[PDB]
């Protein structure tokens, strides 16, 4: 074989760069086209640090799942570096929920979304990886309400049961578990907490978490056992799972395996009524 062959490396000239996607919401991530195959793609690059970029690229080569956005290739031999990923046509979940028709995106669709996401996290959990940035803004939407988890910039394969982030490092307060906020300690359980917040975002069709409350007051409130209220219309079972995800002690939070099982079940039962209803009109 050829000496410098690398299965993941693509020629940067193969890609046409267009414009930043998500309205620049995700930084240097552009919509591009893999000319050879007339395929629209998402390309993350580095402005003119690298270590984190290369780490993100390496992690994406190791994970593969139906509900995890798929790495297509990279350009990391020389700058500018690229990470070429499949493009999800309906954008991110947060904006999708904020602009959707609710008769279309009904209760069964919200359950379907949660099910797909928990499926991706169960896979990651099994592989001992942590995501560290679960949020609706970081989930993507495809045709027929297909949903995939994205943005693996902070994802890590753990060696132990916990990962301690750099010192002085700071995180998205409203999606971050108590022990993460206070001691920079992360784990599969901290992702579970974030998933609970994501569920709330889904249930509210994209509302910003902790309505009214000041970020500076969030931790103190959680410490006294305050937790967001059940959204209008959220089934009790779902709110209960939500509250379990927000148990103060990480060990008390359920596993993604358990979470996925619960949602698959609710989705299927909810789905039956949906199919029937559909078949009346
Ligand atoms: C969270 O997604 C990411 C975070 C970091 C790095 C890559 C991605 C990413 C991979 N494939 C994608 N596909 C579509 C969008 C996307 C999201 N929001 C809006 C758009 C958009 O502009 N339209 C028109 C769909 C696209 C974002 C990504």
């Amino acid at each position: 074989g050829s000496p410098n062959y690398d299965k993941w490396e693509m020629e940067r000239t193969d890609i046409t760069m267009k414009h930043k996607l998500g309205g620049g919401q995700y930084g240097e991530v552009y919509e591009g086209v893999w000319k050879k195959y007339s395929l629209t793609v998402a390309v993350k690059t580095l402005k003119e640090e690298v270590e984190e970029f290369l780490k993100e690229a390496a992690v994406m080569k190791e994970i593969k799942h139906p509900n995890l956005v798929q790495l297509l290739g990279v350009c990391t031999r020389e700058p500018p570096f690229y990470i070429i990923i499949e493009f999800m046509t309906y954008g991110n979940l947060l904006d999708y929920l904020r602009e959707c028709n609710r008769q279309e995106v009904s209760a069964v669709v919200l359950l379907y979304m949660a099910t797909q996401i928990s499926s991706a996290m169960e896979y990651l959990e099994k592989k001992n990886f942590i995501h560290r940035d679960l949020a609706a803004r970081n989930c993507l939407v495809g045709e027929n309400h297909l949903v995939k988890v994205a943005d693996f910039g902070l994802s890590r394969l753990m060696t132990g049961d916990t990962y301690t982030a750099h010192a002085g490092a700071k995180f998205p307060i409203k999606w971050t578990a108590p022990e993460s906020l206070a001691y920079n300690k992360f784990s599969i359980k901290s992702d579970v907490w974030a998933f609970g917040v994501l569920l709330w975002e889904i249930a509210t069709y994209g509302m910003s978490p902790y309505p009214g409350i000041d970020l500076s007051q969030v931790y103190e409130l959680l410490e006294k056992d305050y937790r967001m209220e059940r959204p209008e219309g959220c089934p009790e079972k779902v709110y209960e799972l939500m509250r379990a995800c927000w148990q103060w002690n990480p060990s008390d939070r359920p596993s993604f395996a358990e979470i996925h099982q619960a949602f698959e079940t609710m989705f299927q039962e909810s789905s039956i009524s949906d199919e029937v209803e559909k078949e009346l009109g």
